[PDB]
């Protein structure tokens, strides 16, 4: 009923379905989920026990699944751990030029250049590593190749070993920049003094004999807020943000501000909304007499430095020949092939360039298309190739950096002055 | 970790990773990100010390890094120099007509002429200078052609070396003038008097027995309020703003007046706005009798000279033969051909034609495709060719000057007559 990890199997030679601690026979539906993996991992004529009197045959009996009993049984954990790939802590790259910031991304050797070479080296690539060391991800030379970078090991020197100097190359290009507006942080907030935005002066005048209190005077309509924003660096010509977002609430001065998505950061550099404030003055005027009265509205500018985070995501390909002693490509090849793959470090875009698919869905057989991630875990071990794909998906973040400003603080002020007698 | 510059560094002849003061060793993933700079300043055969136990190559060994040690070693700035391009104060041209700005911009020795020539004499172009002197960008002449300017070293008279009367050539063209909305200056306000608008009148007539209050003569709707502006010079039918702006606040008035980006400044020389001022008068007139009502509107007008800021764009090309003993080209060529290049002095659009751009990723060789600054660097040294740069970048402010008038200050007066009898 439930998906079976190939990965947590294990053969027990005991007799009769025994089975170790917290190990638990399998049954003939999840044998049939994973006999491919299964079967390749058993002797040609040996004969394995399931569950429920069933037995699982090698390959030379063309892996059959039947009623009867043996020696030794396959088992599965009965509490079996997570294989999901952890995410790590995001890795922030300063604001900066674009170069600059991928620069910075691929000179970084504990966070990108080892992680990727050793991912090169797992999946059956050879030659991860330069002349001047015996370690993967040593001795790597970082070039500039037209608008991306090409990682690979020095070749300068003698080398030993089969088609060596043909080093496997590991590229980056096809960067893109989200944007977060949950990282938003903003600095020292600064606010100005009341500036008059305008005035409205009137006179209500009273030559009868009584007083008198039918005046108004009312000052309305939409008033035009306008909020402005300076880029820092230049990366914002690049920065998009897939969904639109409200500029976040600062201090207690709520804008209407609206981002607009599939828009570059940079071009959206101010822009206008609408208050409506009214203001009304009514004065009671006593007889013989006219008061003056005054309408003013005031403004305030709010200003502050601000920094979002942008994601950054990228095209990461291998180039080099497969090994052939052993290599992750689900045909296994062993005449040592030239092989280049794409994958895309961030986002879904597709299922071949997608690690995290691939490793998910390894359970299913008809899924394996592209990379067998359960022999790379055979090979190397289950933790071992989480946290290598754990810092291969690290999350890199670039700092978006500028300053804000905006007319937000609106004030009245209404005088009723003092009456003068109509013999002026 | 950090990028490297390589007009920084320098090799120590003192032992085992001795280095100077404020100089620490040079690590090997530092020398491999400028190996090229790095190789190219050491003898053929020649083994340089770096940091952790390498030592890096020269030509002879094809540039290799590898473990080991030498007596002397490389070695870079423990607190290192920012080489980024001083930004000197704008110069400021009077205004006036495009032709005359251009004129005044290209016969400035000391600001245009000179930096020019040395920009051009340090990237190897030849003969920048006349025969009547033997300094760079002295006797220069200064011609219009078709819309554009070029300066060339005066061929009169004699002139004595290889190719002499091949001299550079410094062309001016594609002029291009921005506006700066922040360079507004006003000169004296001037305010006109109230001015009556409209007015309208009514009566108010009881001929019941008892006072009545309910009476409602009212004024509203939108009030249009007209802004002009003049044009001075004519340059202004050139002058655009990148941006739509505000018009500046003046006074204590706020007019919602927006300029339009991407239009001709001439071309936007009025315009209207809406603001909704409404007055009331509700009289209470005694028993048999009728009382006259006036609601009256009235105008104000502010004036003032105004004055903006236009930032000038221009192409610089020069047109000259390289010299054969060193020139600034990425190939360096030694066969003194013909070669013609164009910078754009002003706004960044392309990699080819920014200076800024080129000087900034200079220690990424993979960027370096036009332009070898770190050779510019080497021979004249980096305060001579960051001042020299300044110059060639600094800023350059056309006047754009005008009148400006718009109809502000609102008033209203509000009148309640004196009773009248009925038996009139």
């Amino acid at each position: 009923a439930e998906p079976v990890y190939p990965d947590q199997l294990r053969l027990f030679s005991l007799g009769q379905g025994v089975c170790g601690d917290k190990y638990r026979p399998v049954n003939r539906e999840e044998a049939q989920s994973v006999k491919s993996n299964i079967v390749g991992m058993m002797g040609q004529w040996q004969i394995s026990g399931l569950a429920n009197g069933w037995v699982i045959m090698g390959p030379g009996y063309n892996g059959e699944i039947k009623p009867g009993t043996a020696s030794n049984t396959w088992c599965y954990p009965t509490n079996p751990v997570t294989g999901e790939i952890p995410t790590l802590s995001a890795l922030d790259i300063p604001d900066g030029d674009e170069v600059d910031v991928q620069w910075r991304l691929v000179h970084d050797s504990a966070n990108f250049i080892k992680p990727t070479s050793y991912l090169a080296h797992y999946l059956g690539y050879a030659w991860v590593g330069g002349n001047h060391s015996q370690y993967v991800g040593e001795d790597m030379d970082v070039t500039r190749d037209g608008d991306g970078w090409v990682i690979r090991g020095n070749n300068d020197g003698g080398c030993d070993g089969y088609r060596c100097g043909d080093k496997t190359a590991i590229k980056v290009s096809n960067f893109a920049y989200n944007l977060d507006p949950d990282s938003f942080k903003h600095g020292d907030v600064t606010q100005s003094d009341r500036q008059l935005v305008k005035t409205v002066v009137g006179w209500a005048v009273n030559d009868s004999d009584t007083p008198q209190s039918g005046y108004d005077v009312t000052l309305r309509g939409d008033t035009a807020t306008n909020w402005s924003k300076t880029n820092t660096y230049g990366l914002s010509e690049k920065v998009t943000t897939k969904n639109k977002f409200k500029w976040p609430l600062v201090g207690e001065t709520e804008l209407s501000i609206e981002i607009a998505a599939n828009q570059s950061w940079a071009s959206q550099n101010g822009g206008s909304t609408t208050t409506s404030l009214s203001q009304s003055v009514r004065p009671t005027v006593p007889a013989r007499s006219k008061i003056p009265v005054k309408i003013e509205l005031y403004k305030a500018d709010i200003s502050y430095p601000y920094e979002f985070k942008a994601d950054v995501s990228y095209d990461l390909t291998l180039s080099g020949f497969l090994r052939w002693g052993g290599n992750a490509w689900y045909t296994h090849p062993d005449n040592r092939p030239n092989w280049n793959h794409t994958f895309v470090i961030g986002p879904y875009k597709d299922k071949a360039s997608s690690i995290r698919y691939q490793w998910d869905k390894r359970y299913i057989p008809g899924e394996v298309k592209w990379w067998d991630w359960n022999w790379t875990i055979q090979q190397n071990g289950l933790s071992t190739m989480q946290n290598n794909l754990a810092r291969v998906l690290r999350p890199v973040r670039a700092g978006i950096t500028g300053d804000f400003s905006a007319e937000s603080q609106f004030a009245g002020n209404i005088e009723i002055g003092a009456p003068v007698p109509l013999a002026a």
